[PDB]
Parts: C-alpha cells; structure tokens; sequence
C-alpha cells in the first residue's frame, strides 16, 4: 500500500521523509538547485488545510527514489515548514495547468 497517491506515482514515508531532510538542508544553507529555483515559497493559493503552519517551501519529491538535484522536477512536490515539519504531499498531476491537488 501507498503512503502518499500522486496520480500514478506511489510513495511510502521513508519517500518523503528523504526528499524532506534534502530540501530543508538546502533550505537552511539559502542554496537552491533547478531552473525553478527549488526549494522556494509555496504561497497556499488553493488554500490547503495544513495543520502546521506558515512560511511553506515547496520541493520536488521523484518516482524514481533518487533525490531532487536539477533538471526535471516532476509533478510531485512536498511540503514543509520553518520548522521541518511537514504539511503535505501535493501533485500538478490531475489539476489543471500549474495548480495543485493533494496526494491520497
Ligand atoms: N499553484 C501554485 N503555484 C505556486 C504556489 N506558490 C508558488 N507557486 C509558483 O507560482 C507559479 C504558478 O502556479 C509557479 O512558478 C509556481 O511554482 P512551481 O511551478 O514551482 O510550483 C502556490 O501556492 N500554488
Ligand atoms: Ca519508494
Ligand atoms: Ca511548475
């Protein structure tokens, strides 16, 4: 079973929990990586019910199981605090252009 649903891709929390640890790290050392700048300010236009809260920095989290290091990003983004905390695993995947869904 999946932790996380992003459309067709499946993540477990380990998944998540890594992708997490490597974007707050960059976060921490004002260092971002990729054409959009990654991690930057998820600013909540969909209006999300996060339990933790805000500033919000978003990061791409891969199917492939390998860590966000530049070029293509995906569909898939997690989401996380000031804090480390996280507040959700968000998808491009089934929205339309570049808004978000939350992963099931
Ligand atoms: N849809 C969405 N995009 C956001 C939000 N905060 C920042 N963005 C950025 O706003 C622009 C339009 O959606 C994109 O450059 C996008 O970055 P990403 O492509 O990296 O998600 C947000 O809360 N929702
Ligand atoms: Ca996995
Ligand atoms: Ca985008």
């Amino acid at each position: 079973a999946c932790d996380y649903t992003c459309g067709s891709n499946c993540y477990s929390s380990s998944d998540v929990s890594t992708a997490q640890a490597a974007g707050y790290k960059l976060h921490e050392d004002g260092e971002t990586v990729g054409s959009n700048s990654y991690p930057h300010k998820y600013n909540n236009y969909e209006g999300f019910d996060f339990s933790v809260s805000s500033p919000y920095y978003e990061w791409p989290i891969l199917s492939s199981g390998d860590v966000y290091s530049g070029g293509s990003p995906g569909a898939d983004r997690v989401v996380f605090n000031e804090n480390n905390q996280l507040a959700g695993v968000i998808t491009n995947t089934g929205a339309s252009g570049n808004n978000f869904v939350e992963c099931t």
